[PDB]
DNA sequence: GGGGGAAGGATTAT
DNA sequence: TCATGAATCCTTCCCCC
């Protein structure tokens, strides 16, 4: 198997300087603000140009405005963003049916079908990236290698703006070199329970029995370590659907009084509705983000289609559930939507 | 025992 | 005084043959 996988850098900030071309050179940082508050929210994406500084993915707008207060601070536009990565996922389907579009900016494509040796994938990985540079104004990094993960690693390592491939060979090497926390699908908490068992490397994971690792990170992650260390992963590059939507929405006060939280979950139902756009859930979630930013949820699956009424009220049930089982107060309440027939 | 699948907290990446 | 303008992961838990 031969796989390429195209990663756009800094997309959301990335495109809205294709927009506005003005913003190139300058620190641009993509936003999602919440409404809570003055600055309230979370830093979506930053261009190199804030990254530099430490205002990254993740972080609190009022965090990364202390650092950068004259940087361009501009409110998401997930809108635009998914029509411009539509758009360029079409370019890669060009070069590949067999494509997974792992998200918004990410696809893998199974191009063994396509090109013969690592060489010629690179060929077309520059092809790929030109063709994106030229249709899109984008900038992409491409990863080639043998597996999905490996593929995303080459990425990992050549971005921004890059294209590295990971022969047979270096993959042997990155299993004994690579900090395993730099491995896709192993976040924070999975990296510290690593440690703590003593695995620092994929090739660690051999070393210990199988018990002991499932114990501490789950059999699903165990495995899936495992097969990258036996350099036995091949997962197939498929059509990735989602599985679920839903809407979260922050209220004006936190509170736990049902009246008042009510305009705000039928809100989030109704655009959920919206956002399911012709999907039929069979299942629905009640999801309550208490005063301490915990998360609490209740759901229940129907043996059919949950109309928007049905959702109405089984939702209002739901909540019920959350504040009868949960004393806390609640910041935000959304709904959640999945099952779909 | 384990197929199946529901429930919901845990985890990942942004 | 945090959001993914969340979604998936994935571990229980339970029914039932
Ligand atoms: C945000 C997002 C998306 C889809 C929708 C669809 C319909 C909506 C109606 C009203 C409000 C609203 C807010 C955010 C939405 C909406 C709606 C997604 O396509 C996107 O990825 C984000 O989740
Ligand atoms: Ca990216
Ligand atoms: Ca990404």
């Amino acid at each position: 198997m031969i796989v390429l996988f195209v990663d756009f850098d800094y997309f959301y900030a990335q495109v809205e300087e294709v927009l506005n071309p003005s913003l190139k050179g300058k620190p641009v940082v993509v936003c999602v603000f919440s409404g809570r508050f003055e600055d309230s929210g979370a830093v979506a994406t930053a261009n190199y140009e804030a990254r530099k500084f430490g205002v990254k993915a993740g972080i609190p707008i009022v965090e990364a405005k202390k650092i950068l207060p004259n940087a361009v601070y501009l409110p998401m536009r997930k809108e635009v963003y998914q029509q411009v990565s539509s758009r360029i996922m079409n370019l890669l389907r060009e070069y590949s049916e067999k494509i997974e579009i792992a998200s918004i900016d990410e696809a893998y494509l199974d191009i063994s079908d396509k090109v013969r040796d690592y060489r010629e994938a690179y060929n077309l990985g520059l092809e790929i990236k030109n063709k994106i540079l030229e249709k899109e104004k984008i900038t992409v990094t491409v990863g080639i290698s043998k597996n999905k993960v490996f593929a995303k690693i080459a990425a990992d390592m050549a971005k921004p703006n890059g294209i590295k491939v990971i022969d047979d060979e270096e993959v042997k090497r990155l299993i004994r070199e690579l900090d395993i926390a730099d491995v896709p699908g192993i976040g924070n908490i999975t990296a510290e329970k690593l440690k703590k068992l003593g695995i620092n490397k994929l090739v660690d994971t051999l070393s210990i029995e199988f018990d002991k690792l499932k114990g501490m990170i789950g059999e699903a992650k165990a495995k899936y370590l495992i097969s990258l260390a036996r350099d036995e992963y091949n997962e197939p590059i498929r059509t990735r659907v989602r599985k679920s939507i839903g809407r979260i929405v922050t209220m004006k006060r936190n509170s736990r009084n049902l009246e008042e939280i009510k305009p705000y979950l039928f809100r989030a139902i109704e655009e959920s509705y919206y956002k399911l756009d012709k999907r039929i859930p069979k299942a629905i979630h009640v999801v309550a983000v208490t005063e301490d930013l915990d998360i609490v949820s209740r759901g229940r699956t129907f043996p059919h289609g949950i109309s928007k009424e049905t959702a109405y009220s089984e939702s209002v049930k739901l909540l019920q559930k959350i504040l009868e089982e949960d004393e806390r107060k609640i910041r935000r309440i959304g709904v959640r939507f999945s099952k779909f027939i």
